[PDB]
């Protein structure tokens, strides 16, 4: 039940279709697409127009997990749905009413993700955990790739896994062949990996390794 | 007169290939639309895409950054480091045009100043002598393929008359159908999207825009 979703944040963004195609051909279970509006986090990546072009290049089959690091997630639900996103993962810190937003995401036919930054207590995620498809536990401060994995986040993963046995739990930030062990032992089953996969000459084997470490923990 | 294609409606999953075709077709520069989802209701891309584009396209091509962002002060260094040549910010968006103009120059970039259709051209007067280029929007910013606003031409004419040394750019629904109106009013930098982007022979369209604009200039 473990899935690997490469992040393309530090890929060749001038050739994004190509980068995504090769992640998929390398065995990626899904694509984790980082959307940053320069307000919720101090960086700007891309938005629904890029998603639309990607969906056109990759076809209908690939699963897009949209990491919405934006300050008004309500605004981009419909645009992302129309663009062909499968899952809309918004930040708990980015809205006054997660309940209403969750409803709107489903109304627009997408799966629901809910993310929390390192400084945000997992306790605040809990009231909504039964209403979402996937919780995202950030393992770096969002906005930049290539940062150091924060192992102190693991109790958040373990606690969610304990309280919500069926919940899909994603980790994101500095996850690689080493740190994936900590994530998997803590209970995570969805692994986002950027620089570790993207700056490897053999992404197939990195992905295979991440998934195996994960599966053995799930066992 | 210089022609700078806009890539707003291109295949955004292949920005490199799109821009390369534009340069190989003799584009004078590239006009790169940066939208943060706040100043305008759309998100395109930011400096990370610019960095990858600069790496793909080489040191020589000129990038005109149309910064439709609410905090233009924030992205000056990041765009400079990314390799942008000109930083064109919106007068409506800045807290302090004078300070920002200075910062742009401290960062080695040329200075552009843009105004939306509803913004009176006289707002530019205090700054025209400090900037390299004025951008007169000929559509409401946020999206490509909108209809050219001929009622903006008196702004262009007024600028050209009052500030003979000022480079003046028009942007929004400019193509072979409307370029003459822009040139006769005094624009010498022409941004065009759809009309160039779809062509089999972008070189011919670019040459046409440039020639129409140049001959109108010679009166
Ligand atoms: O959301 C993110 C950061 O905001 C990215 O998904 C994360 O950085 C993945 O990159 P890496 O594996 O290189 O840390
Ligand atoms: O800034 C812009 C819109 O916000 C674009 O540069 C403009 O739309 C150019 O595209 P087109 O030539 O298709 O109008
Ligand atoms: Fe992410
Ligand atoms: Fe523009």
């Amino acid at each position: 039940g473990c899935k690997i979703g490469p992040s393309i944040l530090n890929s060749d963004l001038a050739n994004l279709g190509a980068e995504c195609l090769r992640m998929l051909d390398s065995g990626a279970d899904y694509l984790h697409l980082d959307v940053m509006d320069g307000h919720f986090v101090p960086n700007i990546t891309f938005g629904h127009p890029v998603v639309e072009s990607l969906r056109k290049q990759l076809g209908q089959d690939p699963f897009f997990d949209m990491h919405m690091m934006v300050s008004k997630p309500e605004q981009w639900v419909k645009p992302m749905a129309v663009a062909g996103a499968n899952q809309y993962t918004f930040h708990l810190e980015a809205t006054e009413n997660p309940g209403a937003l969750i409803k709107d995401i489903r109304e627009n036919g997408m799966k629901v993700g809910l993310a929390i930054k390192p400084g945000t207590s997992v306790e605040y995620l809990a009231p909504w955990a039964n209403q979402i498809d996937m919780a995202l536990v950030m393992t770096v401060e969002p906005g930049f790739g290539g940062q150091k994995f924060m192992e102190d986040m693991m109790p958040k993963v373990h606690w969610l896994r304990t309280q919500f046995p069926s919940l899909d739990i994603e980790v994101d930030g500095g996850v690689g062949p080493d740190t994936v062990h900590k994530c998997a032992e803590a209970g995570a089953n969805m692994i986002v990996s950027g620089s570790a996969i993207m700056r490897s000459e053999d992404p197939r084997s990195v992905i295979n390794l991440l998934r195996n470490v994960c599966s053995e923990a799930a066992q």
